[PDB]
């Protein structure tokens, strides 16, 4: 509360470390469904159903331009990419399986880097 603060966690390396995680996600072989925004002209249903589209290129541009105020807003956009994938794709499809694999990969890197 006012003039009563918990001890200060060092957040000075968060930007560099989120960039490193994101590079590792970009270079995973199963990243291909997620590298670029879904083409809203060419994929029926996507625009109406997926209220907040997200992809790795869009996260990379936000990261590079100071649009994440803290590491939790970064994790929210990564998770959004996987939540959107599960909304639109069957679990038993190449893209469905890709999204489960990438989510697992992300969550481990996140825990090992920060928790």
């Amino acid at each position: 509360s006012m003039s009563v603060k918990k001890p200060k966690r060092d957040d000075s390396k968060d930007l560099a470390l989120c960039s490193m995680i994101l590079t590792e996600m970009e270079t995973h072989e199963d990243a291909w469904p997620f590298l670029l925004p879904v083409n809203l002209k060419l994929v029926p249903g996507y625009k109406k159903v997926i209220k907040k589209p997200m992809d790795f290129s869009t996260i990379r541009e936000k990261l590079s331009s100071g649009q994440y105020p803290n590491l939790e807003t970064f994790a929210l956009d990564v998770r959004l990419v996987f939540d959107n994938c599960e909304t639109f794709n069957e679990d038993d499809s190449d893209i469905g399986r890709a999204g489960h694999n990438m989510r697992k990969y992300f969550e481990k890197k996140w825990t090992d880097t920060f928790k």
